[PDB]
């Protein structure tokens, strides 16, 4: 009875692990006449409609969303110790009630509810159920405010619908930020009016050659809107001064020798660089950041800064000193890979650490020092949360430069005491980046993202006290029937006792 269990799954069997789980009493059972009661507000009805849409296919039930009556499933906004993202979920014969201070909290409560329901809930056709929800109370709040997932649409382009699909994959685990790597050596993916060739030429191909693609301003706005409806703040990234071949290939003038390099379709990194000693370089950067900021309602703008190996150290520092202010000029908070820690991060900046266990102490120290100086830290170790990294030497996709990363390694660590000497209060959260040098279709993205994706979400959300591999692997194993029913391919790691 893997697909439709006789009894409801345990109230605590969800990922991320909730801050507090108090099981008790009889469960709730959704029946054909169940109504979804919401507050008389746009934001409330929005979450209600979202929930109804998730349940209607598998249940076949009408599930009307109303602001009147005493519905079996109630979403209510009220005061409480749940912050901007927390919630309380009560379940019993009298119904299921999700209470929160804001819509994001109700939304997160819904993500928990879909895991309490049986795997059959993932089907597209009416199923017998039973639609049971374990009885008891869950009180849940997040540990970190920065819980993100990154998708690389530069190495291989993924259209709006494919990005929406990935957004739905991450929404399941309460991630709240979506980092989009919009430009790199193999492609420029956002239309810039002031420099039309970036998209038309720079986005004309991708890794492996052939058609590439890019988002028009309208398409980008739609991705941001969809992400927002899934409570994901979009953090766009235009990498500089390295990983800029797509731009360089589009405009000869940006190159130090005034010659446009060919479009790049390989899989190497570190060979490209904007010309730091040219004035046009800064006009270009200002134009791009300005246009991108205009399309970004979110608070952050990622300028990259990684692997600028063709940029002399002194030029890299000079470049970052000149460009960081441009982000603030357009009203945003700058974010950069941790290499920025070596180029005097501006006040309010955040750096994304992608180092490894083996990283030299001097490098770790530079980042820890930035943290001491007030720079926020986003942790995404390449040998921990890089979803493109192979599980073992036999993984058919992905890379291996950072060694192998099985499920336990990806999960078994504590963000608070990870980077030696770094103040715990400087850690803003975590991120799970999915690079696409080796991935060209949605199914391949799933195979590399799952089952490690839920684990990184837990590190960002759950209390340190709930962290434990032996018990976590059981909660992860329980996801198998849900993913199978949902058509989500995943690596069946031998470290996990799959249900
Ligand atoms: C910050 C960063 O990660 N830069 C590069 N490092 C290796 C990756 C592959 O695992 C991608 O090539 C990525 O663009
Ligand atoms: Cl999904
Ligand atoms: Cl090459
Ligand atoms: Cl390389």
């Amino acid at each position: 009875d893997r697909k439709a269990p006789v009894r409801p799954t345990p109230l605590d069997r969800v990922i991320p692990a909730p801050a507090s789980v108090d099981p008790g009493g009889a469960p709730y059972r959704i029946t054909r006449g169940t109504h979804i009661r919401v507050d008389d507000s746009r934001e409330a009805r929005r979450v209600g409609d979202y929930l109804a849409d998730l349940l209607r296919p598998a249940t076949g039930y009408r599930l009307p969303v109303t602001a009147h009556g005493h519905g079996g499933i109630r979403l209510r906004l009220a005061g409480g110790p749940y912050g901007d993202e927390g919630y309380r979920l009560d379940s019993g014969p009298a119904g299921v009630t999700i209470t929160a201070r804001k819509a994001a909290g109700l939304f997160h409560g819904v993500q928990t509810l879909r895991q309490l329901l049986p795997p059959a809930v993932e089907k597209d056709s009416a199923q017998p159920g039973p639609w049971l929800v374990a009885g008891g109370t869950i009180e849940d709040t997040p540990r970190y405010a920065w819980r993100s997932a990154m998708l690389d649409v530069s190495r291989h382009f993924f259209g709006v619908d494919e990005v929406k699909r990935y957004i739905d994959r991450v929404a399941r685990y309460k991630y709240n930020k979506l980092h989009l790597h919009l430009s790199d050596d193999q492609g420029w993916r956002i239309a810039i009016d002031s420099w039309p060739r970036l998209a038309t030429y720079g986005g004309s191909t991708e890794v492996g050659g052939g058609p590439g693609g890019y988002y028009t301003k309208a398409e980008y706005k739609e991705i941001v809107r969809y992400a927002a409806s899934r409570h994901l703040e979009v953090v766009p990234e235009i990498d500089m001064p390295g990983h800029t071949n797509a731009a360089l290939a589009s405009y000869a003038e940006l190159n130090c020798d005034g010659v446009a390099p060919p479009l790049y379709t390989g899989t190497k990194v570190g060979f490209s660089s904007l010309c730091v000693d040219k004035d046009v370089t800064y006009d270009f950067v200002d134009d791009v950041i300005g246009e991108l900021a205009a399309l970004t309602p979110g608070r952050y703008l990622h300028i990259g800064g990684d692997e600028a190996h063709s940029t002399p150290k002194a030029d890299f520092v000079a470049f970052m000193k000149r460009v960081q202010p441009i982000v603030a000029k357009y009203g945003k908070t700058v974010v950069g890979w941790h290499q920025l820690a070596g180029a005097e991060p501006v006040e309010g900046a955040l750096v994304q650490y992608w180092g490894l266990d083996r990283t030299g102490d001097a490098e770790k120290a530079e980042v820890a020092e930035a943290a001491r100086n007030g720079t926020g830290l986003i942790l995404s170790p390449a040998d921990r949360t890089y979803l493109d990294m192979k599980y073992t030497k036999d993984t058919p996709l992905g890379l291996s430069w950072a060694g192998y990363v099985e499920v336990q390694r990806s999960y078994d660590w504590d963000p608070a005491g990870y980077l030696p000497g770094a103040p715990a209060d400087a850690v803003r959260g975590v991120e799970a980046p999915l690079w696409t040098e080796t991935l060209s279709d949605p199914d391949q993205l799933d195979y590399m993202a799952f089952p490690r994706l839920p684990g990184v979400a837990e590190l960002g959300w759950s209390p340190a006290s709930t962290h434990d591999w032996d018990t976590y692997k059981v909660r992860l194993a329980a996801q198998a029937p849900y993913w199978e029913a949902a058509g989500i391919d995943f690596y069946r790691s031998p470290q996990v006792p799959w249900t």
